[PDB]
């Protein structure tokens, strides 16, 4: 399960082991870089064997891609799905809980009853971050030590797919994946991360559970059951 150690093939699902060919050697030396993490005294979070995670879901099946940041920097948060927590995390971080405010506001659901995001993994919603590393309580600590590279190939693979996608782009670091969702089977919903420091910004309101359903429809796509327990 390490990734300087074994290759895409034994890390990934099929499909994303063959998408993300062309960063096989980035993601070994993303192994390298956190092996030299904590040789030199840091730590990283989520655990080495949840950072490649979203990519463990089937590349075929994705119809929706929400993109954050980099994981929660606090210990025991992250899980290697963008906002995702463990069902018996409580309190739920903050951006979660603006999340989950969007969602009642947006498709009229109560409140989940967790953190836990997996059923829309399990829904063909690829739950990815720019960056999949980051050291505890330093959000942006491993902005540009090369995840960078291995998200782009991730968008740039699902992009070319004979496929419908939507993408979700919470945030300026998710939003320089636009560029490669150009082709015209790809649509982006841009707004404001829900983080407390920029949610107010544009986050609150724009209702990106519904659109991209009205989106997959218009592409002759399933919707996305958003439903959570
Ligand atoms: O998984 C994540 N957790 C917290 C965030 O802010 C983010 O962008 N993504
Ligand atoms: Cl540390
Ligand atoms: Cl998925
Ligand atoms: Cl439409
Ligand atoms: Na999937």
């Amino acid at each position: 399960a390490s990734m300087t150690a074994r290759p895409l093939s034994e890390l990934v699902e099929r499909g994303w082991a063959a998408a993300l060919e062309p960063v096989a050697d980035q993601v070994a030396h993303m192994g390298q870089f956190l092996r030299a993490e904590i040789a030199a005294g840091r730590r990283y979070l989520p655990a080495g064997s949840n950072v490649l995670r979203a990519f463990t879901f089937p590349f075929d099946n994705v119809r929706v891609l929400i993109v954050g940041q980099d994981p929660y920097p606090t210990p025991g948060h992250a899980v290697g799905l963008s906002f995702s927590v463990a069902p018996d995390v409580r309190p739920w971080p903050r951006s979660l809980a603006n999340i989950f405010d969007e969602y009642t506001a947006d498709l009229g659901y109560p409140l989940p009853s967790n953190g836990d995001l997996t059923p829309w993994a399990q829904r063909g919603v690829l739950l990815l971050n720019r960056v999949l590393t980051v050291r505890p309580s330093n959000p942006a600590s491993h902005r540009g030590k090369g995840w960078e590279a291995v998200t782009e190939c991730a968008i740039r693979a699902l992009a070319a797919r004979a496929a419908p996608l939507v993408a979700i782009l919470w945030g300026r670091d998710a939003s320089t994946l636009k560029p490669m969702l150009a082709a015209g089977n790809c649509v982006a919903i841009e707004s404001p991360h829900p983080s407390p420091l920029s949610a107010s910004r544009g986050f609150f309101g724009s209702r990106p559970f519904s659109r991209a359903n009205e989106l997959l429809v218009g592409m002759g796509a399933e919707p996305i059951d958003w439903r959570l327990p």
